C-alpha cells in the first residue's frame, strides 16, 4: 500500500507486540506515534533516534562475566533515574504535610482512568484490598460463593474469605495458568454470586467467554488484575477491575498501594465509602452505610506513582523483549518436547515468565541450575488453595480434585524476568537450561 | 546529694519536668534518658531552658490575622523534613519499601519505649485494632463494650471482624468509657472491652481491668491517640496505637501498631497481619486467612526519624494544655467553661474544653468571624446516631445521657507541638471577648 499504517505507542500489550516487530526494524520514524499519556514519557527521549533494542534499552555486554543470576533483586526494580525523580517529589510534597489524604491521589486516580478506559478509579492501600472492596461494593454477603482458581497469590482467597465470602475452586487451563471457563459452569450453585479470575502471571483471562457465563447466570465479575498492568482491553468485560502497585508489580510505587476501576457510577461511589470508614463520599465522620476500611492509597504514595509511571509503557516492553527472546533462544527444548514455552500472545504483559519441566525432575533442575550456575529460579506459588494446612482447608475443601491445577503446579518454573534485568544475564539462564535439562533427559 | 530530675518523655515524667522548669524544683540534675524519642531534646534541653524562648521561640507582637485549628504543613518541622530526605536517600536504592530491615528495627524500638515484649507494625491504627480483636479470638456475633464518642475507626475495627458493638456511656468530664457501666452491659455473648484513651487522655485502666477479670473478658485498648502515656498497656492484652501524620507521633502515610506481651498472641497477631502466613515463612498459611496489613519498611525508617521528635513534642503539648489551664482559669472560676484537669495521665492530643451547650455555636463562629481562630469538635456524630442500617436496626432507642450531653458541649481549641504561643494568645484573648461579649 501506498499508505503506510501508523504505529500507535499506548503501553499496551496489544500495541507493544506491533512495536517489537518495528523497533526491531531498520526504519523507525513518524509512523511511530507516541500517544500522549504519562506512561509513555521514558519513551519520547528514547525513540527520538533509531533504536538497536539490545543495545540502547539492555546496554548488552555479551562478554560480562555473569557467575550468578537472582531471579528477582529488588535493588534493581528501581533505577537511579526514578530514585533521582522520586527525591525531587518528595522534596515537595514532604513540606506540604499531606501523606494520606491529598492532592495527588485525585491526579493519580485520574491519569488511571484515562489509561484504562475506565470512568471511576478509587486508589487503594493495597491490592489485596482492592478485591475485599469491590466484593463489599458488588453486594457480597457472609456465604456467597465466589468462584475462583486455586493457584494464584493467597491475596485473592484471603480477600474473599475476610470479606465474608466462601472461595469455590475451579481448575485452570494448564497451558495459560487462567481460570478454565469450561469448568466454571459446572461450579455454580444457587449461592454463587461471583466469579473472580486471575490474570495469572500477567497473562489475560478468557474474559469474553467469562462473561458469556456470567450473563447467564447473572453473576457479577471482579477481575485480579493485580499482576496484568498493561493488557489491551483490560476490564472490558468486567464489572470491576482491581491492580496492585506493590513495588515488585510491573507498574509500582514505594510502598503498597492498588486501586479499584469501574464504569459503574454506583458501584465507585460504594467502593469509595467502603475505602474510607463507610463515610458519605467526600464527608468525613458522616457513616452512610454500616462501616468502611481505612484503605485509601495515601496521598505521598500517589505522588511517587506519577514518577514511576513515566517508565511503565518502556518497562513492560523491556518485558516482552525478553519473553521473546527466552521463546525464540530456548525454542528447541520444546520442539524437542524437553519443556513447555508459553505462547507470544498479545494478550501477556509478562509480570512472570513460566516454562514448564518434567514433574519429576524439577527440583533436580532447580538445584542444578543454582549449583552448577548459580541460576536462580523460582516456583510462584509454592502451595495451592486447597492445599494449604488450614482449619478452613480440612474442613471443608477436603475430597477437592483440581487435576490440571495440580499437575500444572507440580511442571511450572519461573525463570527472571524483569525490565532492568540484563541480556547477558539471560544468556547464563538459558546457556545453564539447556545444559542441565540434557543432563535429565540422558 | 543530688537528686536526678530523669527525662523519659512518658507523661509522669513530662509533668515532674514542667514543674521543675517553672522554678519548682524536683531535684539538681537533669538526666536525659538514652532513648531515640529523647534525640531531639539534646538539642534543645538546657540547664537554664527558658521554655516560652527556647522552644516556643515566643514572638509576642507577631502579626496575626488568622489561627487555623491545624494547619497540616506544620505538623512536619524544615528538620523532619531534612531527616526523612536524609534516610529516604539511603532506603531508596535498596529497592525495599514493603518488607525490610526497618521494619524490625522500629518493631524493637517501639517495644523499649512501651515495656512491650512484642510489637507488630501495622498498615493503620485501624487494621491494628481489628487484627488484635481477631488474635484475642473474635468471632462473628462477639460483643464489644466500647464508647460511643470515639472516631469511626474504633467501631468499624470491630464491625469489619464479624463484631457488635455495644456501647456504654462516659464520664463526662474525662471523656472516657465510664467503668461504672461497663457490668450492666454484659452478656453471654460479650468477650470483649475496648476503651479509648480518647483526646489522649487515660481511661480507668486498673477499673477496667477489674471488671474484665471478674467477667472473663479480654481488654484491647484503643491507644491511638495516646502515645506517651506513663503505663500504657499495663492492664490491657493488647494496645494499640496509631501513627497516622496527625498524632502525637505520626510517619508520612498509614501505619499503626500491636503491643502485647503475650508471644502465642503475637504470633495471631503477625497471622493475621500478613495473609493467614506462618511466621516469616511466605506462602504457606497456618489460619484460615489473613490481611495485608503489615506497616511499609519505608514508613518505619520514617518513622525511626520522626521518632526522635516524639519526647520533646509531647512536652511541648503538655506546656500549651498547662497554659490554656492556667490562663483561661478565670472563664472556670466564674462557671462560664469547664477546662481539662491538669493530670500527669494525658499526653493532649486534643485540648478539650466545655462551653454551654446553648452557645457553642456561637461562640465557634464568633471565634472564627471576628478573631479568625478556628476551633473544632472533634467528633461531629456519635456512634449510635450514625445514619446507617446498622443503627436503625439495633441501636436505635438507645439512651446514653453523659455522652450525648457531653458531645453538645465540647470544644476543641488549637493545639499541636509546632503552635506558637503569640497564636495560643489569640485563641485565649477571643476566647474571653467572646464570653464577655455573650454576657
Ligand atoms: C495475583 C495477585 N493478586 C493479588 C495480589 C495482592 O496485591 P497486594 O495486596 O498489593 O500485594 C497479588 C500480589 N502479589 C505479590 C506476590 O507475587 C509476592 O511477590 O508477594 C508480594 C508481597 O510481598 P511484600 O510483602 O514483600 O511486598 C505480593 O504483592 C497478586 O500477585
Ligand atoms: C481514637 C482513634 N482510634 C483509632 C483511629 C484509627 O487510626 P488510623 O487507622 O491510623 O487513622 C483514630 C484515628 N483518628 C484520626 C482522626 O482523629 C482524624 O484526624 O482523621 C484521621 C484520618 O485522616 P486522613 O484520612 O486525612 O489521614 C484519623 O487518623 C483515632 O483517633
Amino acid at each position: 500500500a501506498g499508505m503506510q499504517k501508523q504505529v500507535k505507542i499506548s503501553g499496551k500489550s496489544k500495541e507493544n507486540m506491533s512495536l517489537l516487530k518495528h523497533l526491531k526494524g531498520d526504519v523507525q520514524g513518524k509512523e511511530l506515534v507516541i500517544e500522549d499519556s504519562i506512561v509513555n514519557e521514558r519513551w519520547k527521549q528514547v525513540l527520538k533516534e533509531k533504536i538497536d533494542i539490545e543495545h540502547d534499552l539492555f546496554n548488552y555486554q555479551k562478554n560480562r562475566e555473569i557467575s550468578k543470576v537472582p531471579f528477582l533483586p529488588v535493588d534493581r526494580l528501581i533505577t537511579n533515574d526514578e530514585v533521582e525523580d522520586i527525591l525531587n517529589t518528595l522534596t515537595e510534597v514532604l513540606p506540604t504535610g499531606k501523606f494520606t489524604s491529598g492532592p495527588y491521589l485525585e491526579q493519580f486516580e485520574k491519569v488511571l482512568s484515562t489509561y484504562l478506559h475506565k470512568r471511576y478509579v478509587i486508589a487503594t492501600s493495597s491490592g489485596t484490598d482492592a478485591i475485599m472492596i469491590g466484593l463489599l461494593a458488588l453486594g457480597l454477603n457472609p456465604g456467597d460463593e465466589v468462584i475462583m482458581p486455586a493457584n494464584s497469590f493467597s491475596a485473592t482467597e484471603n480477600a474473599v474469605l475476610a470479606s465474608g465470602g466462601v472461595p469455590i475452586y475451579v481448575d485452570i487451563n494448564p497451558q495459560t495458568f487462567c481460570i478454565d471457563p469450561d469448568k466454571i459452569e459446572e461450579a455454580i450453585t444457587p449461592y454463587t454470586k461471583f466469579i473472580l479470575p486471575v490474570h495469572l502471571y500477567g497473562k489475560h483471562s478468557d474474559m469474553q467467554h467469562i462473561r458469556q457465563i456470567a450473563n447467564r447466570y447473572k453473576l457479577k465479575v471482579i477481575e485480579d488484575a493485580c499482576q496484568g498492568i498493561g493488557l489491551t482491553d483490560l476490564g472490558k468485560y468486567a464489572d470491576i477491575t482491581t491492580l496492585s502497585f506493590n513495588p515488585y508489580k510491573n507498574f509500582g510505587v514505594c510502598g503498597k498501594a492498588g486501586a479499584i476501576a469501574t464504569d459503574n457510577e454506583e458501584l465507585a461511589k460504594k467502593c469509595i465509602q467502603f475505602s474510607y470508614h463507610g463515610f458519605e463520599v467526600n464527608v468525613k465522620n458522616k457513616k452512610v452505610i454500616n462501616f468502611g476500611f481505612n484503605s485509601k492509597m495515601d496521598n505521598l504514595q500517589a505522588a511517587i506513582g506519577l514518577e514511576r509511571m513515566k517508565y511503565l509503557s518502556l518497562n513492560n516492553f523491556k518485558r516482552l523483549f525478553l519473553a521473546d527472546r527466552y521463546i525464540t533462544q530456548l525454542a528447541e527444548l520444546q520442539n524437542k518436547g524437553y519443556i513447555e514455552l508459553p505462547e507470544l500472545s498479545e494478550d501477556h504483559v509478562w509480570h512472570l515468565f513460566p516454562i514448564k519441566v518434567r514433574t519429576e525432575d524439577r527440583a533436580d533442575i532447580m538445584t542444578k541450575l543454582n549449583e552448577d550456575f548459580g541460576v536462580q529460579t523460582d516456583v510462584y506459588y509454592p502451595i495451592l488453595s486447597h492445599m494449604q494446612k488450614t482449619p478452613l482447608v480440612q474442613d471443608k475443601y477436603a475430597g477437592l480434585q483440581l487435576v490440571h491445577t495440580e499437575k500444572a503446579h507440580s511442571q511450572v518454573l519461573h525463570l527472571p524476568l524483569y525490565p532492568s534485568f540484563t541480556l547477558e544475564e539471560q544468556d547464563r539462564v538459558m546457556e545453564g537450561l539447556f545444559h542441565v535439562i540434557k543432563q535429565e533427559i540422558g
